[PDB]
This record gives C-alpha cells, sequence and structure tokens, in this order.
C-alpha cells in the first residue's frame, strides 16, 4: 500500500486490466487528495500515487521515470496532477517520451503558471523576504530587525528557509517539529516550480482550468494574481486542450468541481481503452 514513494490507491489486477492512472502529490499534501477523483473515474481503474522526493523538478522526474517504467513498461502512460503534481506529471511525460515510451494522457488540474516569470535574482530574494517579514510582524505582533540579505541571497530556497528557521529557533520560539516539517516541505516544493525548465511536448495535454488562484497562493507569490488563458503552456504544447471548471485552484481537487474533471477524464480513458481493445 505504501511502498517507498508509491502509494497504491487502487491496485491493478495481477494480470491485464485497465491502464493505470499515475497521480503526483501537491506541495504540502499526499496523494490521498486524489481519492475524490478516483471515485469519478471508471470502475476498476487502477491508481498509483507518487509521493515527494528531493531535488529540482527535473531531478525528481529522474527518480520517478525509472519507477514508472518498472511498473508499466512501454505504456500506455496516463499521468495526472494537481498543483505541483501537474508540473511533476508533465516532467515525467517529457522523461518518458525521451525514452520512447507511449504517453497517451497528461491531465493537469489547474497547474497554471504565474502571470509573469519569477525573477531568480538577489533583488527578488530581498523583496520576497521583506514581504514575508512584514506579514510575520503583523501575525506575531513583533518588530523584525534588519534582514541579513547578504546571507540569504547566496542560498537556495532550502537554505533560505533553514537559515530563517535557525534564527527563529535562536530566539524564543521552539516550534513543534511536525509543524516545521509540514511548513518547510510545502514551501520548498512550491518554490521548486519557479525554476522548472519546461520542455516541449508532442502529445495531447488536457488542462483543467479554474478561474483563479486562491488567496494563500497569492500571499506566497503575488504573481499568481494574474493568469493567461493557456495557463502558460501554449508555447510548449501544440496539442493543448483546456477544460474550464471554474472556482479557485484550492477547490479544483475536491467535490463538487472534481466531478467535472472526472467526467471529462472518464471519456478520455474510455477512448484509450477502446483503442487497445
Ligand atoms: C509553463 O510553465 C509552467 C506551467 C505551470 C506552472 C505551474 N503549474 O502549477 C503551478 C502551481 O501549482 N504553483 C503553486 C501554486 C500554489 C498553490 C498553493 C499555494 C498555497 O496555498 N500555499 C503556500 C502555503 C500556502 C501556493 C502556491 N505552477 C509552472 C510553470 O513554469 C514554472
Amino acid at each position: 500500500q505504501i511502498d517507498g514513494f508509491v502509494r497504491t490507491l487502487r491496485a491493478r489486477p495481477e494480470a491485464g486490466g485497465k491502464v493505470p492512472v499515475f497521480v503526483f502529490h501537491p506541495a504540502g499534501g499526499s496523494t490521498v487528495v486524489y481519492e475524490p477523483l478516483l471515485g469519478r473515474l471508471p470502475a476498476d481503474t487502477p491508481m498509483y500515487g507518487f509521493e515527494r522526493v528531493e531535488g529540482s523538478i527535473e531531478e525528481r522526474a529522474q527518480q520517478y521515470v525509472p519507477k514508472l517504467i518498472e511498473m508499466q513498461g512501454d505504456g500506455p502512460y496516463v499521468l495526472v496532477g494537481w498543483s505541483l503534481g501537474g508540473v511533476l506529471a508533465y516532467a515525467c511525460a517529457i522523461g518518458l517520451r525521451r525514452l520512447g515510451k507511449d504517453v497517451r494522457f497528461v491531465g493537469l488540474i489547474d497547474a497554471v503558471r504565474a502571470g509573469e516569470e519569477i525573477p531568480q535574482t538577489k533583488e527578488e530574494i530581498r523583496k520576497r523576504w521583506d514581504r514575508y517579514a512584514a506579514f510575520a510582524e503583523k501575525t506575531f505582533n513583533v518588530t523584525i530587525p534588519a534582514i541579513p540579505y547578504e546571507q540569504l541571497e547566496e542560498l537556495d530556497d532550502e537554505g533560505q528557509v533553514r537559515f530563517v528557521l535557525d534564527a527563529v529557533s535562536q530566539s524564543g520560539v521552539q516550534i513543534p517539529a511536525g509543524i516545521i516539517e509540514h511548513q518547510r516541505t510545502s514551501y520548498l516544493d512550491n518554490r521548486a516550480i519557479d525554476t522548472a525548465q519546461i520542455q516541449p511536448y508532442d502529445g495531447h495535454v488536457t488542462l483543467y482550468m479554474a478561474d483563479r488562484y486562491h488567496d494563500d497562493a497569492i500571499m506566497f507569490e503575488p504573481r499568481y494574481a494574474v493568469r493567461q488563458p493557456d495557463g502558460g503552456w501554449g508555447e510548449y504544447v501544440s496539442d493543448l486542450e483546456v477544460v474550464p471548471i471554474g472556482g479557485e485552484h484550492i477547490q479544483a481537487i475536491d467535490e463538487p468541481i472534481i466531478a467535472k474533471v472526472g467526467e471529462h477524464m472518464s471519456r478520455a480513458l474510455g477512448q484509450i481503452e477502446a483503442d487497445r481493445t
């Protein structure tokens, strides 16, 4: 049921049966979030979830791709993800295609680019932590002294966090390690997206598009306030289908909206199963 980074949500039969759906975790969550979707897919659809690993998006896909091949061979591959999971699913479709495997479906559940690129600069690192420090002033009713920008500016996202957590530990506050893990992993996993090196894909992608990012995403990164109609994918994906679903990014994975995703996806899986049979 949990084997390394692979969660079994519905086991495939010992032999034969329908094409599995591989789902990839969101930042801060596990693949149990795909249970509602599973309920709106056809009976006996197998489903396996890929849980977090470390590295860049490319490095994470380098860990997943071998495991995908161990599980499902030449194909067909059906890859699905919400939020960061959608970025991970796509990265896997690229890795699999370079190895000549047969990718038939890539379903992105509101995996939408920031409305403009997030600069990877020292100035942007300073601005981002100034915003974060101001929120923390308000929230924890404190004054924050001068941020040690020289220190933070040379560190990766991970380093920036551990530095900030070492400095919070330093004075006063002892945080439950479970709270720290959860906040640190959510934060780093969502930041890994900003430097994804998106490659062109030659197959069909389906983007389930909500109306907007929710407020906490915008707080994390204000460029999520704007989105383009193709969610940023059009330059990389010639064969791009968008399925508007409405609502907010945070709601897209849950009932009732997931009913709309599953209905559409069920027809795509049906077509795939007919094309083999
Ligand atoms: C073509 O290039 C791209 C296409 C798509 C995306 C992309 N796809 O999905 C996302 C995404 O899901 N981003 C995180 C959004 C988020 C969600 C929750 C919280 C959240 O609620 N919180 C943080 C703590 C609370 C924050 C941010 N980005 C990126 C691309 O290039 C980089």
